[PDB]
């Protein structure tokens, strides 16, 4: 009754997936294949032609974050994904928004860098980006293990959905962007997320993510 269109290595595809595992909503996973586009996609998401795409009642929903909020709402009876306080809720959205427009582009844009400089510059920001989210974690979690708190939340999805890749870009660049000193909470959090039940069977393997990068090469 629920169809999801994405691919094993898209962190955006992980977003509507985790959320579905939180509500216990089952779904059909319509894989896409590199370099091509299924007609069901070109059909269902004609504006961006991007994955993921949620299909619910014969209807399509687009933009991973919006799908997550829709999922939180259609299945309100289960564990709530977004926070509950109007302000707390707005915080999660600010950071998700920030992560999507600046943090991730910056971190992906690395590979494209060239002089070992720009490379550093990017990596530098990726660091500054983490120090903050380590700060946001500090208030957001109140000594609990997730942005959401005791349990997995909206901000854990958005930001956690990138761990496989960040773990992968680390390896392929001989750099560790999280460390005991500067982000000791996230280091701990990044391993209480990629192990969470709603994540552990939808989280890609760093290595597999590394073959795929080495493949997106050309
Ligand atoms: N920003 C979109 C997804 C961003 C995006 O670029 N998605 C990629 C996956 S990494 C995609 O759809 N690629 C093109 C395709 O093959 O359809 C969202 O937040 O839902």
């Amino acid at each position: 009754d629920v169809k999801l269109l994405g691919a094993w290595p898209s962190p955006f595809v992980m977003r509507p997936r985790i959320a579905l595992n939180i509500k216990s909503v089952e779904y059909e996973f319509l894989e896409e294949t590199l370099g091509s586009k299924s007609q069901l996609l070109l059909e269902s998401n004609p504006v961006h032609k991007k994955i993921p795409v949620l299909i619910h009642g014969g209807k399509p929903i687009c933009e991973s974050l919006v799908i997550v909020e829709y999922i939180d709402e259609v299945w309100s009876p289960g564990p709530a994904i977004l926070p509950s306080d109007p302000y707390d809720r707005a915080l999660a959205r600010f950071w998700a928004a920030y992560l999507d427009e600046k943090w991730f582009p910056t971190m992906r844009n690395i590979a494209a860098a060239k002089d070992e400089e720009a490379r550093k510059a990017l990596i530098d920001q990726v660091g500054e980006g983490l120090v903050l989210l380590e700060d946001a974690f500090s208030k957001c979690s109140k000594g609990k293990g997730f942005f959401g708190g005791d349990q997995i939340g909206y901000l854990d999805i958005a930001f956690g959905s990138f761990l496989g890749w960040l773990r992968a870009i680390e390896k392929m660049n001989g750099v560790k962007l999280m460390d005991e000193t500067r982000t000791p909470g996230l280091l701990k959090w990044a391993n209480s997320f990629s192990s969470h039940p709603a994540v552990k069977d939808v989280f890609p393997e760093t290595e597999k993510l590394v073959e795929f990068a080495k493949v997106l090469a050309k």
